């Protein structure tokens, strides 16, 4: 198991612009195209993100494109991140993972927004920033892929993610 199988498996794989948790336009495998309630506004940037005239259809070679670059950018703004950084730099290559999967769900500020559980993170208090971690709009709002993350932060390994 990898951040790419992990990711795949907590987002799917979806041709067409579909609307995600949040009815935010997305396509592929989880690529953000557009707060914006028009489905032209979607369609223009999922052109320019492409390079084409799409139509609102892509391939799957150019999903797999966009959750490329999107791992990468995730990575990166984690680098980039004052906060973040030294959380990811204290973590085993599992629980690293884990951290790359909620930037990439929620964006490098929304992640940096959990203070506290960061700080158990980088303590090792594995138990507690379980608990911690629930107690947010996230859990509350997608509770099997946020369980599924806090397992992983808990347990080090890829069970919660073993048989999907
Ligand atoms: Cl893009
Ligand atoms: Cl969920």
């Amino acid at each position: 198991m990898n951040i790419f199988e992990m990711l795949r498996i907590d987002e799917g794989l979806r041709l067409k612009i579909y609307k995600d948790t949040e009815g935010y336009y997305t396509i592929g495998i989880g690529h953000l195209l557009t707060k914006s309630p028009s489905l032209n506004a979607a369609k223009s940037e999922l052109d320019k993100a492409i390079g084409r005239n799409t139509n609102g259809v892509i391939t799957k070679d150019e999903a797999e494109k966009l959750f490329n670059q999107d791992v990468d950018a995730a990575v990166r703004g984690i680098l980039r991140n004052a906060k973040l950084k030294p959380v990811y730099d204290s973590l085993d290559a599992v629980r690293r993972a884990a951290l790359i999967n909620m930037v990439f769900q929620m964006g490098e500020t929304g992640v940096a927004g959990f203070t506290n559980s960061l700080r158990m993170l980088q303590q090792k208090r594995w138990d507690e920033a379980a608990v911690n971690l629930a107690k947010s709009r996230w859990y509350n709002q997608t509770p099997n892929r946020a369980k599924r993350a806090i397992t992983t932060f808990r347990t080090g390994t890829w069970d919660a993610y073993k048989n999907l």
